[PDB]
């Protein structure tokens, strides 16, 4: 005797094959229909709103007058909401974003008065390894998902060579930290109970199939029927359907249910023989063609923009505002929430994955700009608040003080690129022309040289003055009208080391190079970098002695696929930039920094052939496509700026070009020839270990694209390579040579999936600039290479202030006790009480480590990810893959 | 004390009304969010001062209710506090939603601003009885009528009137001079309102000192400045400025002022109180200003009229969304209500609020930074999508209720709608779905093959029939194809299919606000263009394409001949987003002097499409000096920059479309702009003998001189604003040029040439600093649409509504064979008049009455008003849709705007 739980739902992709507003208007219809059916049908139990609270906001933005009816429907349990804000892509949103989704989701649920105790990942294109820890520490003990695993027959014997097979639709999901949750697999998809018939003959055919399908995998008598699908209207006659089903099947108890009741029933009946699945679930034991992993390189410009806003909020704005609270006794919670919600409107999977129509991705760019602007405003305000409260009296009156901040979790060594204001010539009531000329005359008369001093008056000899100029600028005072002026600007380079979460005040006053042109060699204490005749690099590690030849190869291939899936044409042969025309240009060359440009011009097919258009129009599966690249070629010019800094082991690259070719992919390759069968990728709160070969038992796709956050690394036990990136979230390991391949551009012409949706802007025509890095590592520098790749995305922050008394010291470290193996991801304050919150995680899944983090004259208390206090004592060590959130209060 | 037993004369006092405010441009020299965060600071400071200073009376929130929404979007928890501040009168709000540019927003948009503003004010429970135009770059001539019929009797404005003292003889030739800062503003319909001029700007009372020495200097100047122009003892001191923070110590400043000046009563005041005091003390008669205020009597350099051609792509987008909402979505939904008993009020409000977020003057004027205008494009898309969804739904609701049983089962019915206020004759360009091959559980490829085989085996021809089964022989089948498509049912899952699509043109005439049902089925002479002659000819016009690509057009009715029409002129522009400046000694480049080629696109008896293509070399940019002049904030009039020596080829392609029974010749000019700091115009030399011209303006065809005022004007150019058209008419014959979002024109008076601006490319914002705006160069592809019609006395007014309604295509939708309550052919209104424009056809929120709005296309003559909706009775309402007690007129007064509510009989 089975219990058949019918859960009515709609999987509501916020924006996808139509612009947001087209989906939005149909969402109004859905909720209108729900509110009406709650009135006309007393037996309609509930409706699951797809796990995302944003739906409620979207509805009320159009029908604000319906707020009381919405609140009532939630209060009665007829609308089952959240527990998330949006339904993300796990891998393409930042580690912090994965938590903020839950923080905002919970805030919304608390406001409405109800939640659903189920992490909801119905459609997610691969599931992060840390889902179990992320759920447990967000007050959730279960997650439901539809992708990444294929249920083996609940029928078959043990064997168990298949790591990602499951007997049942219920699993014990274990993460790298040993956290365990219930994994509820939609084994028959989230549409298995869609459109239940209300007439006998049709109902019989439907239920005989559906019951058998669910029983094939159920570990209990509780069968889950998901009554909904993508943008599915509510089934208005579902009560009639359920009543019929009960009449037709005396041995089955059909009930209109909800996820909370379903989990309750499961809890009572779950057996002890659930399959365990360990870590990330990314379709490892499939044919590899439909992982949709190539969303990582769809519209890379979106991922770059996301990275910029994420770093702004997490690593600049929040840390500065957290510290500024000392001065102001306030922290901008409302403005930050507004910025975070704006950013996360770009985090629904179809949005960030770049797998929607053109209109959707144009709208996303605007959202990125808005969230950035808010974060940028708040960061500048916080930095000023601190600087204006620093005791800057040690600097002479004929100097211009400025404060430099490292807002990251470890020591930051860099050559900071600065533009400081030396003098302001205000417009007043004069003609701007007169004021401009006065500034010109000051510079014409200037005979002294600009210098950088510390509080002791000591000159920093390593600073390099690059030039002076006049530039219009303005100030916006808090208590008076705008103030326009011409500024005398001083452009300079400043080598500096700043400890974690620290500031240093300096001031501007009046008072053998790295590159060898005869050798075409960039050299510092760490690396010797030989630019080859073909533009590729030979890099020698000066500590280990290891030599890497033919690094930095640019590779252009055909792509006849879509926004989800890359497909190289049959017989595709790459075009290599190094086989074209090579030119070298020195941009700068001092003892502190060298910048070299390597330029290649090579001919590539301008497009795909005409067959592609026919194959897309006919909705031909990507694996069957016969289209090739065009015969006609055009010259593509790549320019890569290589930046070496004196005391920096990390070599920085920026590759720029104007893309005027369609249906192709550009990658940069780093062949390592390292002896190892695995690699390490920056994933959501974990450095996840992955095989270099996909599983040859199941895998058919000639490629194995994988997701990364800030870096990917190969390491043989003593030596290795770490490649960092900025918003370049797709990599591949080429196992024959252990080459790291980073995707810089992927251009396609259609969305893909269920139909033909032309997306010409997915071709990514126009200018691009991609940044990435190389570091050669040893056992001793491995973990530092990982936080450098993460924290290297965040520049030294500067702000100017005058000479004044102050309550703050001119240099200060807000925290101490850094560990190479311990990443810092959050430094913020708590909404409830303004307590300082930190979040750290173990960069290893294999080893515990010391946890030394300390904020001077604060005590730490352990919280969960939602920043609610736990009973756990503060550890002195981190477990494998542990994510530790701490609230800090004055001693 | 001693004055009581030895009394002297009772002395008069002045009353100094200090109104604290902030003029809050929503977005401008920074992105919206940068201004938005500072707005949070302003309101935060305000709420704090209300709690700490009992003497702080009120703050004027810049006449725009959007500010409240913007604040609460960030601090939704402050709603109770905001409500209490409004209820107590400490925050003075609206009466508008936003502060628009008048001329660059649609006629209806100018009303919707007031409708939404009033709605917001009603929700909050307070308003301010003052139309608010503090900074508007030109004030529309209908402001007095628009205010009165939205229940407002006063408007405040800052630009375009020169107040003279009470010490000098008024000069009667100065139409835009005033004696005082208070005027009677009289509109073309004879409506009068109180005009409140910011004679000393809206910043005259900014940052009032709180220390005696400085306060003396301040007030000695400010009092004299205000008294100079005040008609009463009541002096207006505006305590604020652009993005000005609240003056937290204004109470102290007012207290000090009261101590220092015994003869002056300083009070922390508000506009409502100021207007009440004026009602008591205003003289019975004030200087009259008649009509539009556009800075006619100035040097013409700082009118900011060239905002009309800044980022023309914005104006085109705005026109598209405005037509979508006003003339497609609203009319369809209004009619669909008869079938469904529901109308999408909430969704329409959302669409309108979204669109009007692009209507603040700095937004729509194109005079902000690059980030702002990128954000605006997203808002236009959003508003359009909402309107487009609702129109499609409404058309389907109507079609599904039509009795389509007269059509045979082997045919595909479709309904054609004219959603405009007059008869619509056009050649509809259609793509109909003949058959659908659903995916089901098959591989799409197999379904695709089945559709292909169907088309391959097709032996019959497609035809269009009516309800009597009669074939329409004028219809032209252009082709058939297979296209992926999908349906989104109300009650089930998406339905993908391959559709057999039939592409065709259908000449059709549809009465005003009407539909007609036809069907597609299968069944069994002299072209308009003569290539030997290079001549397009119908019954109205003979159009000879000259060897140089300009046109010679002969009006076949009147015999008049116009040579050398359609000249494309490229000039330099070394100005900014506000002001166009041609360099010293600039010589135009003409496309007709380049390489000319001609291409026949289509040519039948019903339609001919010709492309004239010119390639001509123009300077790629301004010279190197312009950058230095921008960087040093050199005034545009003093700039010495010229165009670059280096040139590149610019290719223009203009598609000319002539239709058989259409007097209006349609033009679409396209090109890829890759040159900076230039202006492209199209010229129509008329040589018509007339000293005035007529432009489509806000609910009026405004009359303007062809020469600017030489007593004052120094600018060599005289750019003017237009909505849908501009016209020259000599009393018997004329020319009407229509446009689609090309809102800047100029009349060149020596030849009476109508010049339409197609592109203006500049590299900085302008105004108070150097704000580089590379995207204001408008690089990339452009497509501009406009029209020519030759008119007589008998066709003048029809040429005007054709230019307006010709922006709106015939609407179509398909439906199957079914019973229905609606007739297959129906006219929803009758009693059209060439002289009466229809601008609104919508429903009212309160009771779903059908609202119509019409206006008189003449400022000079009355006309009959015949509008009738069968099955309905009308009563007169104001612009805000509030019933009046006025009887329905049978005539329209000069420039009258008439709003009616219709209810079933
Ligand atoms: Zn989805
Ligand atoms: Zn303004």
């Amino acid at each position: 005797t089975k219990k058949v739980h019918i859960i009515s739902h709609s999987h509501w992709d916020r924006e996808w094959y139509m612009a947001y507003e087209q989906h939005h208007m149909r969402l109004i219809n859905l909720i209108d229909d729900l509110l009406e059916v709650f009135q006309t049908d007393p037996d309609f139990h509930s409706f699951h709103l797809d796990g995302q609270t944003i739906i409620l906001d979207d509805y009320l933005k159009v029908r604000p007058e319906r707020e009381p009816e919405i609140r009532q429907a939630i209060a009665s349990g007829k609308l089952r909401i959240g527990p998330f804000y949006i339904l993300q892509d796990d891998f393409l949103t930042s580690s912090e974003s994965n938590v903020r989704n839950m923080l905002i989701g919970k805030e919304d649920c608390d406001r409405w008065g109800a939640s659903v105790p189920l992490g909801y990942f119905p459609d997610t294109f691969g599931n992060m390894g840390q889902t179990p820890q992320l759920m447990l520490k967000a007050g959730l003990q279960a997650a439901a998902f539809g992708r990444g695993i294929r249920p083996t027959g609940f029928n078959n014997q043990v064997d168990t060579s298949e790591k990602y097979s499951s007997q049942f639709s219920e699993i014990s999901w274990q993460g790298p930290d040993n956290s365990r949750i219930l994994g509820l697999l939609f084994a028959n998809w989230y549409s298995n109970g869609n459109e239940i018939p209300t007439t006998e003959a049709e109902a019989r055919l439907f239920w005989d199939k559906k019951l058998a399908d669910a029983e094939r995998f159920a570990s209990t008598k509780h069968l889950l029927m998901m009554n909904g699908c993508d943008h599915q209207p509510v089934q208005l006659d579902v009560t009639k359907a359920i009543a019929l089903a009960n009449q037709l099947y005396p041995d089955y108890e059909f009930v209109h249910s909800c996820f909370e009741d379903y989990l309750a029933d499961l809890a009572d009946d779950l057996p002890e023989n659930l399959s365990t699945v360990q870590g990330e679930i990314t379709s490892q034991e499939t044919d590899g063609w439909y992982t949709l992993a190539n969303t990582a390189s769809a519209r890379i410009y979106l991922k770059q923009a996301n990275t910029r806003v994420s770093r702004q909020l997490e690593n600049i704005t929040e840390p500065l505002a957290a510290m500024a609270y000392e001065v102001t006794s306030t922290y901008p919670h409302d403005q930050l929430r507004y910025a975070w919600k704006t950013l996360m409107q770009n985090h629904p999977h179809d949005s960030i994955c770049g797998c929607s129509v053109d209109s959707v991705h144009r709208e996303m760019m605007t959202r990125f700009e808005k969230a950035y602007e808010v974060g940028h405003y708040l960061a500048k305000e916080a930095a000023k608040q601190i600087a204006d409260a620093i005791d800057t009296r040690d600097f002479p009156m004929d100097s211009q003080p400025f404060v430099l901040f490292n807002t990251s979790g470890h020591s930051k060594t860099s050559v900071a690129e600065l533009s400081l204001t030396w003098k302001k010539y205000h417009f007043g009531q004069r003609f701007p022309k007169e004021v401009y000329q006065e500034a010109q005359e000051y510079l014409a008369r200037l005979s002294q040289s600009f210098q950088i001093i510390d509080t002791s008056g000591q000159v920093r000899p390593e600073a390099e003055i690059l030039g002076t100029s006049i530039a219009f600028d303005y100030d916006l005072p808090k208590r008076s009208f705008r103030e326009p002026y011409f500024a005398i600007k001083v452009r300079l380079r400043l080598p500096i080391t700043l400890p974690a979460m620290s500031w240093k005040t300096l001031a501007l006053k009046l008072g053998v190079s790295l590159y060898d042109d005869s050798n075409q060699c960039l050299e510092n204490g760490f690396l010797k970098v030989m630019i080859q005749t073909d533009g590729r690099l030979t890099i020698t590690d000066k500590q280990s002695g290891l030599i890497y030849q033919d690094l930095l190869r640019f590779e252009d291939c055909g792509d006849i696929g879509n926004e989800y899936i890359s497909r190289q044409p049959n017989h595709d042969q790459p075009f290599y930039a190094d086989q074209g025309t090579i030119k070298l240009n020195i941009i700068s060359n001092t003892a502190q920094v060298a910048e070299l440009e390597i330029q290649q011009t090579f001919a590539i097919p301008i497009s795909a052939d005409k067959l592609l258009q026919a194959e897309m129009e006919a909705v031909i599966d990507i694996t069957e496509r016969q289209a090739r690249r065009s015969q006609e070629k055009a010259e593509l010019t790549l320019t890569t700026l290589i930046r070496m800094e004196k005391n920096n082991p990390r070599l920085q690259f920026t590759t720029r070009f104007d893309n005027q070719m369609t249906n192709h992919r550009l990658r940069v390759l780093f062949p390592t020839h390292l002896k190892t069968d695995h690699h390490l990728a920056d994933s959501i709160f974990e450095t996840v270990k992955r095989p270099n070969h996909p599983d040859a038992t199941f895998w058919k796709n000639p490629s194995n694209p994988q997701h990364q956050e800030c870096f990917v690394s190969l390491f043989d036990g003593e030596n290795g390579v770490t490649i960092g990136n900025y918003g370049l979230n797709e990599y591949e390991i080429l196992p024959d040579t252990n080459t790291i391949a980073i995707t810089l551009l992927r251009s396609v012409g259609e969305m893909g999936d269920w139909g033909y949706f032309p997306t010409p802007e997915a071709q990514c025509l126009g200018k691009h600039s991609l940044s990435y890095s190389f570091e050669s590592i040893t056992k001793q520098t491995q973990f530092a290479s990982y936080w450098r790749a993460q924290e290297g995305q965040v520049p030294v922050i500067t702000t100017q202030t005058n000479q004044h008394e102050g309550t703050l010291a001119a240099e200060y470290s807000y925290l101490t006790g850094t560990n190479d193996q311990v990443a810092l991801t959050a430094f913020k304050r708590r909404l409830a009480d303004n307590a300082l919150i930190t979040r750290s995680y173990n960069l290893s899944n294999d080893k515990t480590c010391d946890f030394s983090l300390s904020l001077p004259n604060y005590n730490a208390k352990v919280t969960n990810l939602l920043e609610k206090d736990s009973k756990q004592s503060t550890p002195s060590q981190l477990g494998k893959a542990e994510i530790l959130t701490l609230a800090w209060k004055k001693q």
